[PDB]
């Protein structure tokens, strides 16, 4: 979990296809009183990643949460999924380190953790 | 995914021990015109399950979530997890079908998927 | 409510189409001295099972291995796969009860786990 | 981005701690005629990797397997697993390509798949 230059990155893998999951929308939200605030979007590259997803701004520590996109993903190849969308929420409890959030992803089923 | 009695049924796995999570409170809310309203609320029994967690009207086609509060659940056993809780969203397509929405969860990760 | 049951059963699950993967062949082999031995094959039913899959002899407490033919399954529905077949190595502690092995499965990627 | 690097590598990712799994040994086998043969057997390091797990000897496409030792690994942590040791089954159809295996680990479940 050693810093990098930007403290927060996320991976797509689809496991139908055994390759990245490209330009998938991703949002980035933070906790607030009862509701959350929209940090930034951005969309997967080629290799299924966004390697900075943070704004570049100063991070704060806290409880946030990614949404992946991944039912727009599906629905742009005519594919149906259970899942409309994917958030996942998270807590960062120190800001001098990264966090990597992948997703194993499939049409009825994924997986999600903290990545190295 | 044939009917059977409440629509909704969930059940938590605790990946780390083999058995279930009991008494885990899980809330489930409809994606509303304004915003996200909550159904209802309960708790896992002890082999870790919610038969019935439906309340009591008409289920209608659209999307929802299920928010498992595992940080609670970790906390109680003296455990950190990187989720404070465990969100949910999927689709019903179908009203006169059941739908089953298992997790598997360990402190760091953590897998769903629409069940048998 | 399995107690009483075949000690060993197996569910396989297509998460690419969220329905059961029926006719595939499973085979059950046991841990010996320097190898394995089969004691077992059968093939999943139509809801994606094989609900008594131990033979009759007695069981002891050791290491068995699940075979998932899922190769061959794919193939079937015209799919390539990274797995020609999936074996799933367990540890049986106590003979006197229920053991269930579920397969998460698509083409690049599966889970498994103790099923409570 | 992993062209240039050794054919196969590992990761192991504990779930538990969300930390990388280290010093456990993985194994590797390919499939010919008279049965399977080790190719080679080597230990993750401080990231729970192994960047080299091919030998220096020329590839060929056809079927291999990885083992992971992770039930020793839970053992000195004092911990019990259902799985004594994790095979993984795969096939290698081209040897100008980098195949990546990770392995998602807690005691009483797992996941693989192929990586990017």
């Amino acid at each position: 979990h050693m810093a990098q230059q930007n403290i927060l990155s996320v991976h797509i893998l689809n496991q139908q296809t055994g390759k990245p999951a490209a330009d998938v929308t991703v949002t980035l939200e933070k906790k607030a009183d009862n509701g959350w605030l929209q940090l930034n979007t951005a969309k997967t590259d080629k290799d299924g990643r966004i390697k900075a997803l943070w704004p570049e701004q100063t991070a704060t520590t806290g409880d946030y949460r990614v949404v992946f996109k991944t039912g727009d993903y599906f629905k742009k190849q005519n594919l149906e999924s259970f899942f409309p969308e994917i958030p996942v929420e998270f807590h960062i409890n120190k800001v001098n380190e990264h966090y990597h959030v992948p997703l194993l992803l499939s049409q009825y089923g994924y997986s999600t953790y903290r990545g190295s």
